[PDB]
């Protein structure tokens, strides 16, 4: 059974750099979203990451949480996340931890597409560090999370999808969950 998905509703937005959106996670002011949103579809096939974040600036980033804009002031990067700092504070942040889960262990994932939440289901981390979602292009940045008392563990944010089908993704410190790297290949 699923967790209730309210409190990660509301934390939910919209990142665009040049033509590639996915999902970001808004929390205070700072907005995590995979890196690979700063790929052109020519950078995917061997980026060098450290190179294009030296050639983008705030105003490339485009963040929307639903309708409103929100402001870039700062970016950084933290393994294979992006940290976009904003000027606004998320009103709706709830009381949230980040934890890294085990193989056996089990989430609930708000599957989301263009910053808005599209339906919520049970994974289960398999021993080779995949999971069997259900994710479609445009679904990256989807989190996974559960629910202890009133505070909201996040533990995944998705990246991509094998050859066989199955997901691979990273905590929300960028770490991947298994041997995998952010590289179309
Ligand atoms: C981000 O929205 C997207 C999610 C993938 C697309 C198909 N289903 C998903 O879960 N991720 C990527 O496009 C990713 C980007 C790299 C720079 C990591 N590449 C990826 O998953 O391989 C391309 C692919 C597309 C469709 C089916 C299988 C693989």
């Amino acid at each position: 059974m699923a967790f209730p998905s309210g409190k990660v509703e509301g934390c939910m937005v919209q990142v665009t750099c040049g033509t590639t959106t996915l999902n970001g996670l808004w929390l205070d002011d700072v907005v995590y979203c995979p890196r690979h949103v700063i790929c052109t579809s020519e950078d995917m096939l061997n980026p060098n990451y450290e190179d294009l974040l030296i050639r983008k600036s705030n105003h490339n980033f485009l963040v929307q949480a639903g309708n409103v804009q929100l402001r870039v002031i700062g970016h950084s990067m933290q393994n294979c996340v992006l940290k976009l700092k904003v000027d606004t504070a998320n009103p709706k942040t709830p009381k949230y931890k980040f934890v890294r889960i085990q193989p056996g262990q089990t989430f609930s994932v708000l599957a989301c597409y263009n910053g808005s939440p599209s339906g919520v289901y049970q994974c289960a981390m398999r021993p080779n560090f995949t999971i069997k979602g259900s994710f479609l292009n445009g679904s990256c940045g989807s989190v996974g999370f559960n629910i202890d008392y009133d505070c909201v563990s996040f533990c995944y944010m998705h990246h991509m999808e094998l050859p066989t089908g199955v997901h691979a993704g990273t905590d929300l410190e960028g770490n991947f969950y298994g041997p995998f790297v952010d590289r179309q290949t």
